[PDB]
């Protein structure tokens, strides 16, 4: 049912298996182990229960508000414990975190001693008696609040959790038939915070009833080799990362830092929360191949949020799969089909059992014939019921209603996702977010593929944003370079040139800025919304100037 009572079963039929494994690299650049059983971190969510239950009742929300680690794992799971909605958020670096604290009105925050210097009760969960030798008021519906201008907190229940579980466990073990091995461990890095990383580092552990290995995405970020270092330790490890992860690898890492690494054994490299590049894939498979990296291994895979996080994936037991398409046609809404290696790639995704995607025209609200370009739409019991205390942002997400829906298609409620896509053959495929796409005399251009065109010339990050002016959109692209005046007029005639032979687009303007000066989370590879009005306030510093 709840994940308290699935924890609880954890440590009834395996005590003193280990559950979480957290690798430190902060003090020591080679990371300090610190690893829980099932029944230590058990005793230490009952002791947060007991903790939480001095300032809040049931049903109230508990933001958490530690560093990555142990004590979050356990403030959060305390909460669960407790009966109340947690609020995972991230430490204070923060904007962000006193607008949600508003939005969600907690009645607890747990954190650490540490971040203690950076009104409701305030609980240092590290400096309690945490390992101390009973507490089930948990809910059975509502488990926690997933925060994304104003802040939306997902709702997410136990139903969710368990339904995308259940859709996750089939898709992603389909080969095994929806068994996933006796050795499997899952391996992450990414924060908690993030939807990704909360259901696969804190989450999947208890539910699937196997060990976590856990880091911190600065970890990660200092040193990209310690990612393949922590996945090839014993088992067949099970992980995931966005594009700009398997990127980052496949370039910072060191053959010397992979010395004698066994990668076969790895069952899952999930590669989601952004656009799959095909090009990055192969990268990344070509350089790790060497260390027995298995290709079947890599399963791209969208979701969202308000889907708790899984929609669809790739087929299992088959490497990913490329599909090529006219790219005039996909700019004018049409997918046609051609030749290996023309036109755009785009990694096929089978069309999901559960929950089930539909191509809708987000005008009409009506289905869209296969190879025309729509809104994605999802519907399965693994959408979430809306975003906390926000009825009508909840209906304009959530209330997605199929006209003379097609045979076998439910009327509703549909999840807008907000994604442009299309169906093809018996897959779909993603273009991207539609607010994001440049939409230049009737024609869609998605930045996604002007950021691909742009890297490869650049190696570095970018952003391809659309800035209106007088009725239309106009073409800016932020380009981070490596920090003479020749060399930058290389570069801009360079790209600029690239987009014009690949697109067809003028380029209004190249913004040539250092490196880091694009705005990307530790999970997001790019945020363009914030690349717009940065660059409408000039908050911009140019190489060139
Ligand atoms: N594959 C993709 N291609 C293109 N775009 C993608 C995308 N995925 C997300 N996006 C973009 O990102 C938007 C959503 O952003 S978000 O709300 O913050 N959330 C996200 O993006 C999260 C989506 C990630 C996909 C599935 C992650 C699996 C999670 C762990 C499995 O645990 C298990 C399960 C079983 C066994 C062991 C462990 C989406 O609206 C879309 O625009």
């Amino acid at each position: 049912l709840s994940i308290p009572s699935m924890l609880r079963q954890c440590v009834n039929l395996h005590p003193d298996g280990t559950a979480f494994t957290y690798i430190d690299y902060e003090r020591d650049s080679e990371g300090i182990s610190e690893s829980l059983t099932w029944s230590q971190v058990y005793r230490r969510t009952l002791n947060v229960a007991a903790e939480v239950r001095r300032h809040a009742a049931i049903g109230d929300r508990a933001v958490i508000l530690a560093p990555q680690g142990l004590d979050y794992i356990v403030a959060f799971l305390g909460a669960l414990q407790a009966g109340l909605i947690a609020v995972p958020l991230s430490a204070p670096l923060d904007e962000r975190v006193d607008a949600v604290v508003r939005d969600a009105k907690p009645n607890v925050v747990l954190t650490t001693s540490a971040i203690m210097g950076d009104s409701p009760p305030t609980v240092a969960v590290d400096q309690l008696d945490l390992d101390s030798p009973i507490v089930d008021d948990s809910l059975q519906t509502t488990a926690y609040l997933q925060y994304t201008r104003t802040p939306a907190g997902v709702m997410i229940t136990y139903k969710n959790i368990l339904a995308n579980f259940q859709q996750m466990i089939s898709a992603y073990f389909a080969d095994t038939g929806a068994v996933p091995p006796l050795d499997l461990f899952i391996m992450s890095w990414l924060p908690f915070y993030h939807d990704m990383g909360l259901v696969l580092g804190v989450c999947a552990p208890i539910i699937v009833g196997c060990g976590a290995v856990l880091t911190s995405p600065v970890a990660f970020l200092q040193r990209p080799a310690r990612w393949l270092q922590l996945m090839a330790r014993e088992g067949q490890a099970f992980s995931a990362a966005p594009n700009f992860a398997f990127e980052l690898t496949a370039a910072k890492a060191i053959d010397d830092d992979l010395a004698g690494l066994d990668l076969g054994r790895i069952k899952t490299i999930l590669c989601g929360s952004e656009r799959v590049h095909p090009a990055t894939l192969k990268r990344f498979v070509d350089r790790f191949s060497r260390f027995n990296l298995r290709e079947f291994a890599i399963r791209p895979a969208y979701g969202l949020a308000e889907a708790t996080v899984y929609v669809a994936t790739s087929q299992a037991g088959q490497p990913p799969e490329i599909r090529y398409f006219e790219p005039h046609e996909l700019s004018a809404g049409q997918a046609k089909p051609c030749a290996t290696g023309a036109g755009t790639a785009l990694v096929s995704y089978p069309l999901p059992q559960s929950p089930i995607v539909r191509i809708v025209d987000p005008n009409t609200n009506t289905e869209c014939p296969p190879g025309t370009i729509g809104e994605i739409w999802v519907h399965g019991d693994n959408v979430a019921g809306g975003y906390w205390e926000k009825p009508d942002e909840t209906e304009r997400t959530f209330g997605g209603a199929l006209v003379a829906p097609s045979a076998g298609t439910p009327v509703g409620p549909w999840l807008r996702t907000g994604d442009s896509g299309f169906v093809s053959e018996d897959k779909f495929f993603i273009i991207g977010r539609i607010k994001d796409l440049l939409i230049v005399y009737g024609r869609n251009h998605s930045p996604d593929d002007i950021e691909a065109t742009i890297q490869e010339i650049t190696r570095g990050r970018c952003a391809a944003i659309a800035v209106p002016s007088n009725g239309v959109e106009k073409l800016v692209a932020i380009v981070e370079l490596n920090n003479d005046t020749e060399r930058l007029s290389f570069v801009t005639r360079e790209v600029t040139s690239a987009i014009s032979t690949s697109h067809g687009l003028s380029v209004s303007d190249l913004v040539l800025v250092a490196p880091g000066s694009i705005p990307i989370t530790t999970s997001g590879k790019v945020r363009r919304a914030e690349c717009v009005k940065l660059y409408r306030h000039n908050e911009f510093t140019r190489l060139d100037a």
